[PDB]
């Protein structure tokens, strides 16, 4: 039989809370694992997300001087690389975010402001999320153009690397592309395909999501560029992906969905999409075969 799936955007209240691992449940190897102050801060953020209901303004947070410094460090170094590494759609939308949502070295943008910006541009919106969700619940958000977003900042001891999502990743990696209509349609269709799909189908859609939205490359004017959010917020892997040292393959869902998604290392392979339009067409053809 068909599993429950959300039928309207407020139904995400029922699955967005089905958290399998709360944001305060730090990995044993987390730089903040023994940091009681950081742990309390992470509990604060996770509780904000747990208490959020669709329709609410996303709670505004007063970030600490330390948090803002971490953001600034990441922001400065990544912005030096984006002109030569990022796809054209990313570079087009980044300056709009500095103008309208307060993207600056000494200011962390509020999720509510970014959500309002996205709603006007592509109808995307943000929901703060309280931890790790099943791929079914996470992807279902995309069907309503809702991106489940972390609100906390990575631990200050290691500004440039983390295997965990944080708000620097959401804001610098994901949001500039969610502002692009072609990419928003691509992402929404991953969500729509997942609704009520088999467990097997959801897993394959999640792998395709991983190797596009999180770690995708695209080819533009003959050049390899980056659009994956996980690359766009990781200075070391961003450089690596466009070095000659990375294995790259064409994006092709029936092949891509066989690839293991790696967590604590660089990816073993990256997939190159010809365009967001073409990636979208390839996923349409693929979803017919698995539903
Ligand atoms: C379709 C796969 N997929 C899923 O099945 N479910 C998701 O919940 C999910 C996801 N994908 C992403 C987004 C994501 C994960 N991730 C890791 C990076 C490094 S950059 C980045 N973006 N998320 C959101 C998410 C939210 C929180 C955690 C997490 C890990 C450790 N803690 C304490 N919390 C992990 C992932
Ligand atoms: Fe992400």
């Amino acid at each position: 039989s068909v599993p429950w799936f959300p039928k309207k955007i407020s139904d995400l209240d029922h699955c967005a809370n089905r958290v399998l691992m709360y944001g305060s449940e730090l990995d044993a190897d987390h730089p903040g694992f023994k940091d009681n102050v950081y742990r309390k801060r992470r509990k604060y953020f996770a509780d904000l997300a747990m208490n959020y209901k669709h329709g609410d303004p996303i709670p505004k947070v007063e970030f600490t001087e330390e948090e803002i410094k971490t953001w600034g460090t990441v922001f400065q170094e990544l912005n030096k690389l984006y002109p030569t590494h990022a796809c054209r759609e990313y570079l087009k939308n980044l300056p709009l975010l500095s103008k309208y949502c307060g993207y600056r070295e000494d200011n962390i943008p509020q999720l509510e402001d970014v959500s309002n910006f996205l709603k006007e541009r592509t109808g995307f919106s943000i929901r703060p999320v309280a931890g790790y969700l099943s791929p079914r619940d996470f992807l279902s958000g995309l069907a309503f153009r809702v991106f489940h977003c972390t609100q906390y900042v990575r631990h200050s001891s290691d500004p440039f690397y983390t295997p965990e999502p944080d708000t620097c990743h959401e804001l610098l990696g994901h949001v500039p592309l969610l502002a692009e209509p072609s990419f928003a349609q691509f992402s929404q269709e991953i969500g729509l395909a997942s609704l009520g799909a088999s467990e097997e189908a959801v897993q394959k859609l999640a792998t395709c999501y991983f190797f596009t939205v999180e770690f995708g490359l695209c080819k533009q004017d003959g050049q390899l560029r980056v659009f994956g959010a996980g690359l766009l917020s990781s200075i070391s892997e961003l450089k690596h992906a466009l070095s000659g040292h990375a294995k790259v393959k064409p994006f092709d869902p029936k092949i891509t969905c066989k690839q293991e998604c790696l967590i604590t290392t660089f990816q073993d392979v990256y997939f190159v999409s010809e365009s967001f339009e073409d990636a979208k067409e390839k996923m349409r053809e693929f979803t017919k075969t698995i539903k």
